[PDB]
């Protein structure tokens, strides 16, 4: 069973537009989209789609790259940081919910990467 996917939009949540974030949407994201392995973290995790039922008993804190690019389209974030955030604990799910040396384990391992290679250089 599915919860509601995370919110992309929140009234009570100041918005902001920054260098960083907009990099993060046209350069970071739209290039990590394009990977090979990005198909599986594109979307939220649909447990009965994908045949998961313990996915979200696992996972408290779901996160993936359609929900990131929603984000920054909507200006959701204060700051380059918390955008990285939702990024980090997309990999992180990916490591906790599976195993080491798991097929899936090794395309977040490598979008990890190319990430990282990314965002270590923002714009000012
Ligand atoms: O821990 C995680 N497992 C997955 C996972 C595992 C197995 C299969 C899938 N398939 S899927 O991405 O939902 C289906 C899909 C297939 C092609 C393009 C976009 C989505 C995801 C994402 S995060």
């Amino acid at each position: 069973m599915n919860p509601p996917p995370p919110e992309t939009s929140n009234p009570n949540k100041p918005k902001r537009q920054t260098n960083q974030l907009q990099y993060l949407l046209r350069v970071v994201l739209k290039t990590l989209w394009k990977h090979q392995f990005a198909w599986p973290f594109q979307q939220p995790v649909d447990a009965v789609k994908l045949n998961l039922p313990d996915y979200y008993k696992i996972i408290k804190t779901p996160m993936d790259m359609g929900t990131i690019k929603k984000r920054l389209e909507n200006n959701y974030y204060w700051n380059a940081q918390e955008c990285i955030q939702d990024f980090n604990t997309m990999f992180t799910n990916c490591y906790i919910y599976n195993k080491p040396g798991d097929d899936i384990v090794l395309m977040a391992e490598a979008l990890e990467k190319l990430f990282l290679q990314k965002i270590n250089e923002l714009p000012t």
